[PDB]
């Protein structure tokens, strides 16, 4: 136990702030940082068992090799609380790590380095170098469309895919979809992985926007990113991520262009008087004009009229204004293009001046109105489940629930709005379970059960 | 148009005005202060009144109200209504800079237009909007905004948070001679500050609730308009430019800071504020998370600060101070000391000591306008002295049990005096002191009153079981 080093506070700060990223404590040692002195390099490692961040620091002042682990937040808070220009002397003593700087002495408790978890090494299948700005672009373009604590864990992450000369990101939560692709100047093998949420955040955090390039390595179950003296490694998420190609409108035949800023501020004002639960707003598009309207159960109303570029047929179409605003914020461009097919068909939004990013939002139709799903929900069903569904189909249709039955599968294509704005992966199998218990199907009873159970 | 009652309704809903967005923003922000609370629907609304050539905006939460006057330089019609505050403000804020906002009423709705943006807001009758009961001031005076800002910022941090003693959650405003004074305390630490305001004032002592203090701070614009204050028996009012703030006062027996200040500090220590703060801040990192205790070792022109935690981690800071006198060791809750040092914002700090078991006064070395009291921490259980001895009414039965149990309680670090029908707690062990003894002790006394024997071990077990 004789690791030792002395470093100027300035050189230690940024690496410490960085490796305290993977860091409510999960388990004791995961709140600690692994410190390794080897050669003339100090290595700092932070991990949460799903990912790890390693930071290297060159040591010019005297040092002895060794390794230990110390509380991350405490060690960092001490360094940060010392004056600018200060010197930080570290030294192991027994089961304690001593930190000195001037007449400030600190004794921290340690846990052995040999107990610090390692990631089992792996083999990269893909390797490429790209500018930091490019990676930051790809993530910021799609990050907001990631799911949050979905039961489908693969949606809580971000798809990274290499195709030809391009790196692509995809994110969706089942209600909306963000896709962005950028060239990276070299032919790559076809690969497709899901990076979990925390990893994407951490990946974004290690990028300073600098012109020094990012080195990426992708294996089957791990991804590794090297920038400057930082090395980020993360586990990948398994699961069948949906295919963005099927989500894009088949063929838009109507398109409008508008100033991003004006359209966004207009939607933002309208949203104030939209339903707080469903957040619907109406668009009426006509020649070179757009009329946005919103109202709520208190029958308050907002109306916005903008000049736009549009020469298609007039059309009325509703949206979740929160999803539209999310897209317009992420774009941050001059003009936006909205590609439309018809109400009841998915809408595609892009920067008017570039096709690198594309966004998909489902319209809101306005007995009960059947709202189309972003992605049709396909579910395996037993003979008994199937029979219950077929008996209840017409009763379900009256509630706005449309579906198709294959041999041993059902495909939900539409549901009423209150269900669509929730997780159908959870709700529909509950609905199926409930239906299998019945022999007589009426819309009233079903509606009442859904109303009291699926909400 | 021809219906007579229908005509009266139209004359009732004539309110109309047109104002620049930038003339409306700061006033809407200001009056939305007292307000996401679903307390009552009407309380989420602003009152709008066009009278004379002035638009008045009023927001309230029934404990206080903020009124803003806006001069109307464009055509307008008199009238009144109420509209949802957050919505109306978000609409105005969301409109482009330089926008003209035209408002008028149509039935039970308020219409807002600007360019080609139209909004329809639901209203509630102005008649239903609460009006604070009229009252008469007993004291009027004016002072610079910066002085009020100083008085409040010097003491605000020491106010209790959600204490069951509501008077501790507010701030004492006191007029004495030519000075305005603020006092705040949570039973554990105390902040007092006084400023001369250049005029003789009648003696007065009121408690402004926390929300009132915050609002009072929010209406100070660092401009050069003076602040005109009115204090009544049960209300306070503050006028700044186009804003009038009114607040109900809190009643209760606020502690006397005169008694909390150390009687006669025979030792003093001076030190650079920033140096001292940074030393404490670093030492704090390795102090007990619950008790936050650090030790001072004072010697000739040297201060050593130490801290350790249950994991036996350890911090030490040695810095140069100005000090002549006997060596002494004293302990503090570092969080309270760090609060004080952050509030001082000065070059040098004076620390007036006497000993442990005695309150410690802290000041700007160059200014005595503000003073801060913290109680030392002593590390038979150590008896930690209370900032304010707790005087409790006791029944004959309760007093009898206390007399019997006094020796046992003393072993637990609980010290108290007793007088005809009262008992005065002067000290308790540390875990009790850092809690609310106004709740805990009357409970404990209830317990002791129901007991046959008094063994310190048993009582200590009970306390730890029920009072923590």
């Amino acid at each position: 136990h004789m690791m030792k080093f002395t470093v100027e506070r300035e050189h230690l700060l940024k690496p410490l702030q960085q490796v305290s990223g993977p860091l409510r404590p999960t388990l004791p040692i995961l709140g600690n940082l692994l410190l390794q002195v080897a050669d003339g390099t100090l290595s700092l490692t932070g991990t949460d068992l799903e990912m790890e961040m390693v930071a290297r620091v060159a040591l010019v002042q005297p040092h002895e090799p060794g390794a230990t682990t110390v509380p991350a937040r405490k060690f960092f808070d001490i360094c940060r609380g010392l004056p600018e220009g200060a010197e930080i002397a570290v030294q192991l003593e027994g089961e304690r790590m001593l930190v000195r700087s001037g007449r400030s002495r600190f004794s921290l408790s340690t846990l052995p380095a040999a107990d610090f978890p390692n990631l089992d090494d792996w083999q990269s299948e893909v390797e490429f170098t790209l500018p930091q700005a490019t990676m930051k672009r790809l993530i910021e373009a799609t990050q907001f469309s990631m799911a949050h604590q979905d039961v489908r864990y693969y949606l809580n992450g971000m798809l990274f895919e290499t195709e030809g000369e391009e790196l692509r990101t995809v994110a969706t939560d089942g209600h909306r979809l963000a896709v962005c692709s950028m060239p990276i100047g070299q032919s790559l093998p076809s690969h497709s992985v899901i990076v979990p949420r925390k990893g994407v955040i951490e990946l974004m955090r290690m990028l300073d926007g600098g012109d020094n390039p990012l080195r990426v390595q992708i294996g089957s179950n791990n991804i590794r990113a090297h920038v400057g003296d930082f090395i980020f490694t993360s586990k990948l998420v398994d699961g069948r991520f949906p295919d963005y190609r099927r989500v894009l409108p088949k063929n838009p035949d109507k398109h409008l262009e508008a100033g991003c800023d004006l359209l966004k501020q207009a939607f933002a004002r309208a949203a104030i008087l939209s339903n707080e639960k469903f957040r619907g707003v109406r668009l009426y598009v006509s020649e070179n004009q757009l009329k946005i309207t919103a109202n709520n159960p208190e029958q308050e109303e907002a109306e916005e009229i903008l000049d736009v570029t549009y020469s298609g047929a007039e059309m009325e179409i509703g949206f979740n204004v929160s999803y539209v605003l999310d897209v317009l914020n992420a774009l941050k461009c001059e003009n936006v293009r909205m590609m439309l097919t018809d109400s009841v068909s998915s809408v595609q939004i892009e920067d008017a001046a570039s096709q690198s990013a594309a966004y998909v939002v489902m319209p809101m139709r306005l007995p009960v109105c059947a709202q189309p799903l972003l992605i049709p929900l396909r579910l395996k069903v037993s003979a008994e489940e199937k029979s219950a569904l077929e008996k209840a189909q017409s009763a379900l249709a009256e509630l706005g629930i449309d579906f198709q039955s294959d041999a041993q599968h059902v495909t939900i294509r539409a549901v009423p709005l209150p269900l669509r704005q929730q997780n159908l992966q959870i709700l529909i199998p509950e609905l199926i379970g409930y239906l299998a218990k019945q022999s007589v199907f009426e819309p009233g009873n079903i509606a009442q059960w859904i109303a009291r159970n699926l909400m």
